């Protein structure tokens, strides 16, 4: 049977979809996988996604990329992106390994930033795949980067009228995400090289379906110069069915559809100013609330990389405000169990940061958003989410950029109790029945994935014959 590697660059939001796609190409196509897992450090979080796969699931742990070189102002994307560039050699080595065993891969899938591994895939005669864990919207913007790159030389934030690929909701310069906000800085060459180097994939799966991003879907379907063929086949997540005890026994407490859950992602926390805003706005809403808090920091993906939190994030809530939400909140550090408190029958809303993965969760549950986008690409997610797909709701942030306890109030009440957050529920019920409509055995989004399988069993069926 095919055996597929898969090389993640570094991220929970990277690895965690990759497993869940992993693991439906061994239950529901006969495949095997391999992990081969690139960082600086053992795992941390990770393990816990990682344990307890199917035996057609192996990991294999490349010896700690040497990053020491990198200045501590480096950017996340450069990080992430050099973590696989500087693992090709001992991805060489995996592979002479496979080789060895009978067992040289049919495919290797990256992820968005993980394109050098491309290398390694071509030395080898391995079809070269990458798993895109972000919108359809964002991907059309990868793939018209090298053309965006070439026709603009200013920096985006100067463009005066929006960008406005076909199928795609208008985003504005400014909007663009984090690494394409300076262009000089090796953030953006990283994220210029990866995206330069999609027109060598020869597919690329995305996660999302078609009635989320119908528009952009079927622009990306139609044929076009140097363009990889695109397959849907999405939502894949954690659906919070697996038996963070003691948030969820709270959770069983509380009346059905009432629990607002609050949570940054892996990597996000916010400002000291804005943290403060948010806690009493959210106290002073009066409506049930299960955050999962971080200290604050200036930079808003300063956790991208932590394995746990070195200071006590509840030193930093303002006085009394744990007092005073003792009952109707819940506050938990640093790492909740996310799939089982968007699938919990008293989740209500979910204020997010609009990282894809929450966005595909929260969707699969029918539970409206707040979009709090605050790095790489989520303020992209934010105007689709709330000008497009009509599903989340925005909160005013003033000139200084901060959201004060009065809208956090305001838009909290609006999406839970009161008339602007029945268009995002009614539309978050439609999306919800989608999700299960695409994944059926003849859903859109497993005939995609059916297609990209079948291809891998020709190629291997060919290959050993
Ligand atoms: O406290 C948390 C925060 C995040 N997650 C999971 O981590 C992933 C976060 O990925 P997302 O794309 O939303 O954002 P990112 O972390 O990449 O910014 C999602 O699967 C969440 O369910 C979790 O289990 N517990």
């Amino acid at each position: 049977t095919p055996h597929v590697a898969i090389i993640p660059s570094p991220g929970m939001g990277h690895l965690i979809p990759l497993v869940e796609f992993a693991k439906r190409l061994v239950h529901l196509h006969g495949l095997t996988v391999t992990f081969v897992i690139a960082g600086e450090g053992p795992p941390s979080a990770q393990r816990t996604v990682l344990d307890s796969l199917p035996s057609s699931i192996s990991s294999v742990f490349l010896p700690p990329v040497d990053l020491t070189d990198l200045s501590s102002s480096t950017r996340i994307e450069s990080r992430i992106s050099l973590t696989v560039t500087r693992s090709n050699p001992e991805l060489r080595k995996v592979f002479d390994s496979f080789v060895e065993g009978g067992r040289l891969p049919t495919a290797l899938v990256v992820d968005l930033f993980g394109t050098d591994a491309f290398d390694v895939a071509v030395e080898f005669h391995v079809p070269p795949y990458i798993f895109y864990p972000t919108t359809a919207n964002v991907l059309s913007f990868f793939l018209h980067l090298p053309k965006l790159d070439e026709t603009v030389s200013c920096e985006f934030r100067e463009l005066t009228e929006p960008l406005m690929l076909p199928g795609c909701v208008p985003v504005a310069g400014k909007d663009f995400l984090d690494p394409a906000q300076d262009r000089k800085d090796d953030a953006y060459k990283w994220l210029l090289h990866n995206t330069k180097r999609y027109k060598e994939a020869e597919g690329i799966l995305v996660n999302t379906f078609f009635e989320l991003e119908p528009n952009a879907i079927k622009a990306l379907q139609e044929p076009g110069l140097d363009k990889p063929p695109v397959y849907p086949v999405g939502p894949l997540v954690n659906i919070g069915k697996q038996e963070e005890s003691e948030c969820l026994k709270w959770l069983d407490n509380q009346p059905l559809g009432s629990v607002l859950y609050v949570s940054f992602g892996s990597g996000g926390t916010l400002t000291c100013e804005q943290l403060n805003e948010l806690a009493l706005g959210l106290a002073d809403s009066e409506q049930r609330f299960l955050w999962v808090i971080r200290s604050p920091s200036g930079i808003a993906n300063s956790s991208y990389f932590d394995s746990h939190s070195q200071t006590d994030p509840l030193t930093f809530l303002p006085p009394g405000f744990l007092e005073r939400t003792k009952k109707r909140g819940f506050v938990i550090p640093f790492w909740a169990p996310q799939a089982q408190v968007l699938a919990h029958p008293s989740t209500g809303g979910f204020l997010t940061h609009c990282g894809w993965n929450s966005t595909l969760e929260s969707v699969v549950s029918g539970i409206p958003l707040i979009a709090w986008p605050l790095y790489a690409e989520q303020k992209m997610n934010a105007v689709l989410l709330s000008e497009d797909i009509r599903a989340a709701l925005r909160p005013r942030a003033g000139d200084d950029g901060l959201v004060r306890r009065e809208e956090v109030a305001r838009v909290v009440k609006g999406l839970m109790e009161g008339e602007e957050g029945k268009g995002v529920r009614n539309k978050m019920k439609e999306l919800k029945e989608a999700a299960c409509r695409v994944l059926k055995d003849d859903g859109t989004s497993t005939k995609a994935l059916s297609l990209v399988a079948l291809k891998w069993k020709a190629h291997k069926k060919e290959l050993e014959q």
